[PDB]
């Protein structure tokens, strides 16, 4: 709170600026989509690197302005530590090597849900039930972990792009999970060498569905059971 | 409210009116699928393409009556729009070229659902709830062109049947999203030049399922806060 | 009401009389289980062929019995109208030529349900929602058959196999309605001629989709909406 | 109630006690994924072959002293009936030639779930659901038997990788429900020579879903009329 600090906060915390930041977004929007084509970007080519580069700097800047606003709550909220790290893996330039970091530019445009609210609420809202399955994500986690370690142990041998290694089952497991071919790509071609791996893959295929079943059955009747208590207690309110 | 305007009013509202347009319709329904069999179609040829514009005539007539009854109320009535869209169609002539527009003829079957209130009913309840989706539609829109810009730019190169351009990533990763061949179609030959592509797609598979099932969980828990507290005051209206 | 109708009537409401109806079902159940191995039906062929037949002559008679007790009431239950027809086609003989009669016999099973009153509550419970959704399915069949002219008349030319027909397109469009390979095995082999097929694939995937969501959401929150007014008045009945 | 079994029992009920056999499991388990890989076991092979046994005799000391402090309620405790028929496969040498039973091995780290209230409340939560469908999997479970049936007779003859035994049919139907490549792999080339498959297939995906549909709805509305009834007697329960 002192004089320059102050009108700074009028500019960071304004309508015109977001409205700018948004603005900004959506043209960076277009221009890297538009990137995308070689008959734009052989003739275009350089009104966009520049172009990006110029909303890079104002990113920083707005960044650094938000920081100076912010202070300790600038690096606690995750929104802008989003923006943050976001607009920082646009800063780390393509002299590196590494070659997705260009690519990794692109998630800069999700800056468009961090500074519009309506995305917000709704990101919000399904980053809102994810605590509550940590413990049902745990316990898959540890069956496919389970389970990866078997079929590794049972199928990589004779089968090793889909088994050979503990990552190669755990990605055919997630795609049996899936239910993509399952039977004709993957347990068929099994069994015409082990008969009996329908044993394994069938009840697999049972606990990991099932689960993912009551996974929202859960979601959705105990969230039901709250609406039934808040106007329960409402109901037993009004009565005495 | 007139003399003439008066008389064709009650032939419009009338029972006979909407009983006979769909008499009608139902037949030119028989009619169009006959038109699907070249057996049928060189024996009684004429008679449907004849008995076709004897019916969009019909339907034009009707059409022309309707809003002289019901004046501005038929240009915001959506069914009305919907079977003048949908019969202004079958009045382009083949003679414009264009293979389609003989083919969008048969959307003139539509009309079985604008002029049944049965239908109609369930029509609404359906439309009814996408409004409350489109700000989940928005951020899954920007999701798929924020990561089909990054596949056209990771692997368009190497599989440009797949990727090589923006919209045939849109449509790749819309078939990511059906899960359709997911794995042994697309990730599994992408991963054989890229070791690292699991890293992008299962990801996305997570991210664009776990908020399919949750735009439906927000659908019913959210619809039945509104029947918990109609019937809350409901209950607080007879406590006093 | 008389001597020896009331004497039959004894038997047939009896305990022993559907419990040994029963016990013959779950034999005749093995008995057909075991008729499909040749080892089997090699060695004990006529164990089981003539066992069958003395069964079937046992339903029959249980069939006619229960037909001179329940009167009219035998030929409005449902349940007894399928053992009367799915005992029936095990009386047409093998010597009328059509192949499938002779498998059809198992349909017989298919009492266990009948005659097991767990099992006919379940089956209840679902036939019991049917009726509801008769409307929706209506619209989806129009949905289907006006999306099978169309497709038929637009890719029935050069992929005959899937579309050449008003069926083949009916089944391939129901193939794209499960998403079964819509897109590596139909789509994207139709688009290499037909570029933008998915203009019409692609929404006839999101319409029949979306409907399937709406319709069980229509059945659980319009199923509580009833649970929440018998309440409602049950509760507004002890305030007065 | 004594010296020594009282002694006993505060070890055995204590928290290092579980403390450390969880952290026991956590380290076999990393142990057992280390051992997927050949590069680790030709160095440090016996390191943990020698590390299992050792676990395995702690298991079982701690399933002995288990037994002693809980005596009749250890063998009516699933989560013990678990840890011990687990650890006790475990205990099976692989001196008995079975390949498979050394694999089996792996099970024992299903223990951080019996060892854990965290996950067995989960755990509970879903298998509490399971009585109450075990209704519905026995109509499910007749109808695949009698569908298996039919199929075996019906295409075993021309198809007997899909359908020549009781059990493969069991198989083909299971991924006839999974809709695992049912119409392109299955359905349409059964088809090319028996043209009227679509009959038995269609119907057959229509049930076996839609009863797995009404398993889940069942599963929700019927949780929450208890909701709607444990709330309204506690409304009816303050009005008097
Ligand atoms: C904050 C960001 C907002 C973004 C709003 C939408 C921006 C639209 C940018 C369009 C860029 C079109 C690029 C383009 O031409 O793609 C390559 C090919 C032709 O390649 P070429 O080599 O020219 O032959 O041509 C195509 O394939 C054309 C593909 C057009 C795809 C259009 C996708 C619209 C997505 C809208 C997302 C809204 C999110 C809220
Ligand atoms: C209701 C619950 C729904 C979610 C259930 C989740 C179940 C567990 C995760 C399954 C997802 C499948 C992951 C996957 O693709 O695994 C591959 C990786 C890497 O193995 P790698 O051998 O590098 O890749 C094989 C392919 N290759 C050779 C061409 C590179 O394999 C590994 O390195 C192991 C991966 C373990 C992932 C554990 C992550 C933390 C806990 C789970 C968090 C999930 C997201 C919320
Ligand atoms: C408002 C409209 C109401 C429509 C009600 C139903 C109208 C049914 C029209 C039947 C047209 C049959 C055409 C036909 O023969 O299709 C070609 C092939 C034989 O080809 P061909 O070249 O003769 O050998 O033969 C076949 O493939 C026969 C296929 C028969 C399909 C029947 C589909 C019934 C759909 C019902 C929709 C009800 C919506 C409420
Ligand atoms: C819970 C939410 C569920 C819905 C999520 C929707 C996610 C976004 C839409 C994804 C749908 C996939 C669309 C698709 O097939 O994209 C293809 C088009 C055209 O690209 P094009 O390169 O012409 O076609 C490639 C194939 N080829 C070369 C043989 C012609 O690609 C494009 O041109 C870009 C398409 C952008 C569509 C944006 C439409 C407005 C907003 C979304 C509305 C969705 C329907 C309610
Ligand atoms: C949320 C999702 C965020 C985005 C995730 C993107 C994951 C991309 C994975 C991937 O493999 O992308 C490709 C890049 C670069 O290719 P790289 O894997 O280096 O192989 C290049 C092979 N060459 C030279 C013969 C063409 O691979 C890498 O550089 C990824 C390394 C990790
Ligand atoms: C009311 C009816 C109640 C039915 C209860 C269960 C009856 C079980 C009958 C078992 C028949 C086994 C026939 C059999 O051996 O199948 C052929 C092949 C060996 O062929 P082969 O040519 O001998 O070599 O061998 C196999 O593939 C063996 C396959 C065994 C399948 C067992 C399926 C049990 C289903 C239980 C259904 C309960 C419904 C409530
Ligand atoms: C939420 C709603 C869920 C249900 C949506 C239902 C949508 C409409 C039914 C779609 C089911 C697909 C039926 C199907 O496979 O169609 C094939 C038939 C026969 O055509 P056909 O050309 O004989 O068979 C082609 C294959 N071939 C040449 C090797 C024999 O094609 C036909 O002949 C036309 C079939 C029209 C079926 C209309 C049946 C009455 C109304 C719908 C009742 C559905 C079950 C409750
Ligand atoms: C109670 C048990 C708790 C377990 C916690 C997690 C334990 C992690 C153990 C990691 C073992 C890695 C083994 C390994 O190197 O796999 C083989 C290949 C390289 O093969 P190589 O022959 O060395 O070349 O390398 C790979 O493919 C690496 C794959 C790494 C997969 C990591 C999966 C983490 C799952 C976490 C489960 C948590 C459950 C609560
Ligand atoms: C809403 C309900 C959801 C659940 C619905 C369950 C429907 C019935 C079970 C279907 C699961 C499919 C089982 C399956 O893969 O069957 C194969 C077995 C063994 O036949 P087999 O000929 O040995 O294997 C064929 C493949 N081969 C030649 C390479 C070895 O086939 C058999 O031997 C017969 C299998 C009968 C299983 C009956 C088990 C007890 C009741 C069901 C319990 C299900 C789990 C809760
Ligand atoms: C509820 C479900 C009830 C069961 C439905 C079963 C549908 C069976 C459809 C089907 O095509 O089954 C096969 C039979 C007989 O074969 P068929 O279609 O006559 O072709 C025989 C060809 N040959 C002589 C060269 C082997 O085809 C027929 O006989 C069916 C005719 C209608
Ligand atoms: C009980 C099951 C887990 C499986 C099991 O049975 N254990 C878990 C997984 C997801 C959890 C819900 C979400 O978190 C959303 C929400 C957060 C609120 O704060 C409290 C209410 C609610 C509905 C949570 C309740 C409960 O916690 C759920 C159903
Ligand atoms: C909250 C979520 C969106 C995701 C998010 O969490 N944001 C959105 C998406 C669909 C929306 C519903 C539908 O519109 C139908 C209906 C219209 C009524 O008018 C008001 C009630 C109801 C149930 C709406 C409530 C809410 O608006 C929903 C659940
Ligand atoms: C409204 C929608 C149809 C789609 C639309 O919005 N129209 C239809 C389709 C299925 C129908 C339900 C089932 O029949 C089961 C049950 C029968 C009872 O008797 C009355 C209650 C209930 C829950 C029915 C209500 C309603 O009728 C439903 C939801
Ligand atoms: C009615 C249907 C079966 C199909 C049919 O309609 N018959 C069956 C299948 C699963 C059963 C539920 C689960 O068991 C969980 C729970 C156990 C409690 O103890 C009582 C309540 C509840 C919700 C059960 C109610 C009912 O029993 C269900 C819905």
């Amino acid at each position: 709170g002192s004089h320059m600090y102050l009108r700074i906060t009028n500019i960071v915390e304004s309508s015109f600026f977001t409205k700018f930041i948004i603005y900004l977004i959506v043209l960076n929007g277009i221009t890297m989509g538009l990137e995308t084509s070689k008959t734009f970007m052989q003739s275009f080519g350089v009104y966009t690197t520049l172009f990006n580069q110029i909303v890079i700097t104002i990113f920083t800047i707005e960044i650094i302005l938000r920081i100076y606003v912010h202070r300790i709550s600038f690096f606690k909220d995750p929104w802008s530590l989003f923006d943050f790290f976001v607009v920082a893996i646009s800063l780390v330039p393509t002299s590196s090597g590494f070659p997705i970091l260009r690519v990794l530019r692109v998630l800069r445009l999700f800056r468009l849900v961090t500074a519009v609210p309506q995305m917000r609420k709704i990101v919000s809202a399904l980053i809102s039930v994810i605590p509550g399955m940590l413990s049902v994500i745990a316990l898959m986690t540890l069956f496919f972990y389970i389970f990866a370690i078997m079929a590794t142990q049972l199928f990589g041998e004779r089968f090793p792009e889909w088994f050979g290694t503990l990552g190669e089952s755990f990605y055919t497991l997630f795609q049996v999970m899936t239910l993509e071919s399952w039977s004709m790509g993957i347990v068929r071609p099994l069994m015409e060498v082990y008969p009996y791996a329908w044993v394994f893959f069938i009840p697999f295929i049972f606990v990991v569905t099932f689960v993912m079943i009551n996974l929202v059955v859960a979601i959705i009747v105990d969230a039901m059971a709250i609406l039934n208590q808040k106007e329960e207690q409402h109901i037993i309110d009004e009565v005495q």
